[PDB]
């Protein structure tokens, strides 16, 4: 699950949303989703989940973005899917280049300590993946 404050970019409108607002309003936005071959596509959100308060850890990515997610949340890495809690400084996660919109890899600059936080989940049509804080994560 992703924490309150997580930014979700809609590739159709160009608007960046905070996940808690997408869930609370059940907003029918589109997000960027990664397909099997690693290409990125625009897909609509089809389910919204308010997962309550849970433990979340943080991953600071090259570029400044910090994604907070439960340690079990799966992240797409150079080595495939891996739980966020297993990642360490130096590991590379798949990301969406903000300028080109293409898939690339970014180094995790830092792992932040666990804390309690409101968490959410979004279901993305067909691809079951989504870009959050620029990082390709599991949906
Ligand atoms: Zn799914």
């Amino acid at each position: 699950c992703l924490a309150e404050g997580t930014r979700i970019f809609d590739p159709v409108t160009g608007t960046t949303h905070r996940i808690e607002d997408v869930v609370d309003g059940r907003k029918p936005i589109h997000v960027v989703a990664a397909a099997k071959d690693g290409t990125l596509h625009a897909r609509p959100v089809v389910s919204w989940f308010d997962q309550g308060t849970r433990d979340v850890i943080g991953l600071r990515i090259a570029g400044g973005a910090i994604v907070w997610a439960t340690p079990d949340h799966k992240v797409l890495t150079e080595y495939g899917w891996r739980a966020a809690g297993e990642l360490r400084k130096g590991d590379r996660v798949a990301v969406r280049d903000v300028e080109t919109g293409e898939l690339r890899y970014s180094v995790i600059r830092e792992v932040l300590p666990t804390r309690r936080a409101r968490t959410y989940d979004l279901e993305v049509e067909e691809l079951h993946t989504l870009v959050a804080e620029g990082v390709v994560v599991h949906n």
